[PDB]
């Protein structure tokens, strides 16, 4: 029997350095990273190569980048395969990605997400251990358009990029309702705008009954609702390197980066739940989520993990040394800001956004064991990311102590219950999800 | 008294060599666009400099890239100072554009509308002659989020990129409409998917009796209407370099590309019209729009011409030899195609898109002159793109027998009727604009 | 409770190896320093990383250019955040300190006060330890005028170069004195000389009852006097930037280089007292002064040390392999001369310059206990340079023996008993400040 450990976690935004404190509790979480046969995490930063050029991404918070040396301390600490698709890794545009996977590669470091094109993008990453091997697939759900990755033509070359896995959103409204907005369409003048795409096209391409209006699809239903679904072309081709990486590998780990809520915030997307049966209908032995900044229920399907959101491992965003003209953009100044008022400002002196609430600073690291691909434990390990502390000393990960540990504990099972999870508690906080097996 | 001719001509889509044929009428068109002082084009093309990748821009038609030779077609053909933005010309990326001003500096081509960041893509270009000096700048309405340019940051670079003219479009609606808008935001349950917005932000940013459901701006007024804006940041700092151009050259021209529509296709949008009496409020000499690929409305303002489309002057699209492969998806296929296929199955065999109808094969050469900055005279030469020849044939420019000229001609004086302007008509076709002067 | 020390220590003017000798007191400094958590040092010589070429800087003492080897030495002795601004970082011009940036980085050596441009020479350093941070800021009030840094502007690229501290000095005299100036100044025919600035500017530019004459400002006092004054704008942005890295790090700490005496050459010029206060009433943990390559005083100012001059930690001047034609020409020679024939003339054989005499040999290493911000401790470590030595041997730091730790930190008390500071003093010759905690 072969017998391997990974341990997961969530996004790793890291900016400074001395990531790993002279703590004990942090010492502790670094000697349980590096126990284990692989370690993942999601690079929420670019590290930069000094190539490339900020991108606009108000919408994912700002820019993200950070000294290469960053990539020191997430090794460091323990992490050793390293998935790359997610909504910044694209904040210095395609050189800034090929700088990235350059700065990688010649660190040694496994990744995935990105790539020269989108087979390069799409592919595992193979970690060779002397226990065994580590297959890691890594896509976006939450990206800006364009930055999806592109292979190539027999004429032209790909683009650099991430691994995408786009998804389409369904209004479902009344028809009395439907009918207001073919009234609204026609009598504010927008369908008269159009009237050139219906003898270029040859009809009107708002009418799919479905109907596409404001860049949003409407469909006619019984009762007003809302759905989500995969993109077919990404579902299907994620799904079969699944397939391919299954062959090659003990372990086949799907990462995989989501904003996007369900109906409350709490919930993923219904069509990122499509996504996690697939991967493990596919062969998959886990499924790691991330995106939200917090944490999200942990799903048991055909016994095998899917944990939909680890939160951040590392939070240092208010700490970045590089802010672009268009992010200080959002902030009205009377005079030039540096970055640390910046981000004060952006924040209303920390009243605002991520600050003031608890659920943005805890975090959990599974650690998982299987044997002969069988999933025979998943221990939980509570992490404290030091909610209420200086701006300078927040973000930073220690294994939580008892009291935190069992709060975050309680949170994780609350947000699992809906999907049938029992987790066992020991007396230091930490616990492990009940298995059928 | 300084004399200055100036040459306008519309979108150059140019992807072939021999852009001049040996007809007569066509050389006719070179002698004219030779004679001149200064000949204003739209570079609509990529010309490649071997770096960038292809993006995604379906919307815009597919890539546009073309062998650098077809440079030296546009400056054999008579064509002297370049306006490059459009949403064309990050077909390549940033890389792309910074190989394109490469290109043009090396073989000292004048050239506006792009640059290494926002100021140099804002800054007029100045060409000057012996007879003086023309100060060119050129902006796009119409390109994809992230392309235009960016300054750089105190610790940041900045990004090339295109000269933006950005614009929001606003839906006036009833009272009666605004409420089932709002009832279908919250039944749906979209509104509960702003949940954590709420939180983060502090209120629902869906409210700003202002409403922004699906992407649009909904506004509450008596009849149901639809209005556009300039973006007052982009109208207010193209207006200053406008100022800053007239104070250091004779004539200012600005160049702006635009696709969108107003109440009709033949109308430009109202934002344009504000946009253009800016820039002649500002002291611009002429503005010359392009972008719909047929012929829209003449209109004297303050004694000074606005060309709202000039259409293209070269139309070579479907003779590319660069197809990328994201535009290839948009056909679907049984084998592998090759470029010309695609181009001929895009269209059906040439029953859709531009082939079958005349405005998109007839253009417009306005040859404008001044003296001491005075409009004296704005002569109109209509150009023939070759309607209904083969596909290797048509899209190269000539200077229009009589026949074809009159009904040209006609035409824009029904287009730029409601403006008020007259034409005066030769026997040749030609015409020339009645001028309050 | 966090609990950080930091070594600090004065010029760093090394060009040979072995820096560390096999002395016991020597391994017994490196010992010290290696036991802290953060040891600084001014790194007072230009590592040759090829490129640059000499400038003329014959006021601070020809040019000071070493191997880059001399790097390791510093961080294998136990320096670990280097301050850069001062007057020999652009001995090799802008291209120098580009060479010197690329070659810190490559080692791995945080470092400021030099960039590639102002802000980047203004920006703090972060140095993240296990036990916690430090943010370095460096700057120097004596330097070449245009050797500052510059900021890019929109046309323009920036320069490197090295974060200022300008001053100004102001002469006050009499009525009776001012009259014979400004008598002076027309009866020599120098008023004169301006007649076309007065035309041109629109007044005599010397009026500023201001004065400006001979370069220098007079004001008319009551009685004789002599005053100096920062520059507001580098005291204003120096300042902004301490407020910026208190948000970030849990000790700041300024280091500022200046030459320039008080009314006696132990005292620091009073604009370098308001630079130093206001540095701590913005944040600062510590303010640590070199430049005079003697000891000054030590004041205590809101419970946080200033150490005005920490004088040389290595001083080998006259051991420098890399003399400039321009520094050869200070020295008359019959044939032509080598470096340490240069070095031995321009002294008159040792009998001036700085080897006669005991204050330039003498220096001294606080190391300070911070906790949770507040300073808990500052002992005083004595170092010997060794007066009197060979000159290939003296210039290279050990802990001094009792005899001679007495005497420097009798001379330390001294110098600082104007301020009120009081020491302890160990059994060994080192000593403490009285802290008021
Ligand atoms: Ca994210
Ligand atoms: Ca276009
Ligand atoms: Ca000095």
């Amino acid at each position: 029997m072969t017998r391997l450990t990974v341990a997961l976690s969530g996004d790793c935004m890291v900016t400074r350095g001395g990531l790993i404190t002279s703590d004990p509790a942090a010492e502790r979480l670094r000697d349980l990273l590096r126990g284990t046969d692989f370690a993942v995490t999601n690079l929420e930063v670019v590290p930069s190569d000094g190539r490339g050029h900020p991108v606009h991404n108000a919408v994912g918070g700002g820019c993200l980048i950070a000294d290469s040396a960053v990539l020191d301390e997430v090794t460091a600490a323990g992490f050793s395969v390293l998935g790359c698709a997610n909504n910044h890794a694209m904040d210095l545009g395609t050189e800034g990605v090929l700088g990235t996977m350059d700065l990688l590669r010649a660190r040694g470091i496994p990744y995935a997400g990105i790539g020269a094109d989108l087979t390069g993008a799409r592919r595992p990453v193979y970690a060779d251990r002397p226990g065994g091997s580590l297959a890691l697939l890594s896509c976006t759900a939450t990206f800006l358009p364009g930055q999806e990755a592109a292979d190539p033509s027999p004429e032209l070359p790909g683009r650099p990029g991430l691994n995408p896995l786009r998804h389409t959103a369904t209004m479902q409204v009344t028809a009395d309702q439907m009918d207001v907005l073919r009234t609204i369409d026609a009598e504010t003048g927008l369908r008269a705008r159009r009237a050139e795409a219906r003898a270029l096209l040859g009809v009107d391409p708002a009418l799919l009954d479905r109907l596409a209006l404001f860049g949003t699809r409407f469909r006619t239903a019984d009762a007003p609702g809302f759905t989500t679904e995969c993109d077919p072309r990404d579902l299907d081709e994620i799904a079969r390197w699944v397939g391919e990486a299954r062959l090659r590998a003990d372990l086949v780990v799907v990462s995989v980066h989501s904003h996007e809520p369900g109906p409350t915030p709490e919930t993923p997307g219904e069509f990122l739940r499509v996504f996690a049966h697939r991967m493990i209908d596919e062969g998959a032995h886990a499924v790691v989520g991330h995106g939200p900044h917090f944490l999200r229920g942990v799903e048991l399907y055909r016994n095998k993990p899917i944990f939909y959101s680890l939160g951040n491992i590392v939070s240092q965003i208010e700490l970045t040394d590089r802010v672009s003209a268009e992010d200080y953009a959002k902030v009205t100044a009377e005079r030039p800001l540096t970055p640390g008022r910046y981000y004060d400002r952006l924040s209303g002196h920390g009243t605002r956004l991520f600050a003031p609430h608890r659920r943005y600073w805890q975090s959990l690291v599974p650690v998982l064991t299987f044997e002969d691909g069988t999933l025979t434990a998943a221990r939980l390990h509570p992490v404290d990311l030091g909610f209420g502390r200086p701006v300078h000393r927040r973000g930073r990960p220690r294994l939580a102590d008892r009291a935190e540990a069992e709060k975050t504990l309680t949170d994780v099972a609350q947000l699992s219950q809906p999907y049938g999870t029992a987790i066992e508690v020991m007396d230091d906080g930490t616990g492990e999800l009940a298995l059928d097996v």
